[PDB]
């Protein structure tokens, strides 16, 4: 049964991932949209995904200590549970910029959210790479994930830009443009954990280093 | 003697953590002062520490196998490899920060990079702190590195202010900005690195999450 064992642990990630995938996919679309009904979609399902990542280390302590796992299956069940982590601060950071679209409430957007909207979904592929490249187990998908990420560089700058530069200062109007540069941040943590996903599925296989 | 290995674990990780503090130390100086001769230092000097970690996941997967831990212990083992990884990857952020100095030579920057420094101090500390609660055991120091995110995030914005501002336009000294801004990202990705740190502290500790 073990060789089922390490399939099932590896459908509980994956598993993790085509939820924490929706909750992407909706934290998003609520703060563009500002849905409030929406962004607490996010905020109350996502205790959820915590669950799972507990029982993804009860499962793989115990496998490590009761099947003892050999050598290479033992660094599928290590990754499996690094991952794991990197895919709950995902899920976190979309019920926090859950938290942000409603912050702000409905007063329209002092500027256009179209290039951290991008921003977003650039991140959020990033993600889904990373776990498809986890699930096939594809140690090369990595290297283009880095690009994606030059995209979310030049990206955020081309944020800071349409940011720092519209003058109309006032306390509402700010206390509104930190909320948008918080988002940019949360988007580039998303990114660097995809990365962070990477980085594992890399050295798993290649034993080596992911790359720039 | 079990006692006395989950405090080797404990000193294994501490002393990656000794040997990052160093690295990112020099990793700075070196891009600042530009200096080539320590920009290597960084580079010759790390696979070093690829080298503790994997020590410190074929030691604690052993305890996990051999010697049996106990739930709370066995929180402890696992919170070590995790944390042992993000010691890693800011490990080697320096070596890229220390490429990066490489990268430009000695021609002095375009601007003056002293928001940059200090934005890299304030992550570097982040994480001698994260280090220093993981060492003490404190799960309420995280709360405190928060604020030094903030700082982060605030410092950061006023990099790509004294950035996408200046004109003066040309090949060489934008491949110049350019490398500028791969620094900064790093910076920020040593940081999202100690909150990782933080994250695991806390939820081993609390049970519950990691703050703003």
């Amino acid at each position: 049964t073990f060789a089922d064992d390490l399939a099932s642990l590896h459908n509980k990630l994956i598993e993790m991932g085509r939820l924490t995938e929706v909750a992407l996919q909706q934290a998003i679309e609520a703060f563009q949209t500002q849905n409030a009904n929406l962004a607490m979609a996010v905020i109350d399902g996502d205790g959820s995904i915590d669950a799972l990542e507990e029982e993804v280390n009860d499962f793989a302590l115990w496998l490590i200590a009761a099947q003892q796992p050999v050598a290479t299956d033992l660094r599928r069940i290590v990754a499996a549970i690094k991952i794991a982590s990197d895919i709950e601060r995902i899920a976190d950071f979309a019920v926090n910029i859950a938290k942000a679209c409603i912050r702000i409430g409905g007063q329209p957007f002092v500027m256009d959210i179209g290039p951290l909207v991008l921003m977003y979904r650039l991140a959020t592929d990033m993600v889904s790479t990373a776990i498809a490249a986890y699930d096939r187990e594809d140690a090369s998908l990595a290297a283009q994930i880095a690009d994606m990420d030059h995209r979310v560089d030049e990206q955020y700058g081309e944020m800071m830009a349409s940011l720092l530069a519209v003058a109309k200062t006032d306390a509402a109007t700010l206390a509104q443009m930190n909320v948008l540069a918080l988002v940019a941040r949360y988007i580039e943590r998303t990114a660097d954990h995809a990365t962070n996903i990477a980085e594992h599925l890399v050295y798993l296989v290649k034993g080596k280093h992911y790359d720039f």
